[PDB]
């Protein structure tokens, strides 16, 4: 499992109300959260098919 599964899902400082996917390593489940559209970071995924399929 990369490294960047187990990082924070990270909103950052944008103003957008995107709905993205991070793998959530406790879980073991891809959970969506909300980007602020700027500075995203690798556990950021457009769909949960997609965290799971880097990080499960």
């Amino acid at each position: 499992r990369p490294a960047f599964c187990l990082e924070a899902p990270y909103a950052g400082p944008g103003a957008a109300a995107i709905i993205r996917y991070f793998y959530n390593a406790a879980a073991g489940a891809a959970q969506a959260f909300v980007y602020g559209g700027v500075a995203a970071k690798r556990n950021n995924f457009a769909s949960a098919a997609a965290a799971l399929a880097a990080c499960a």
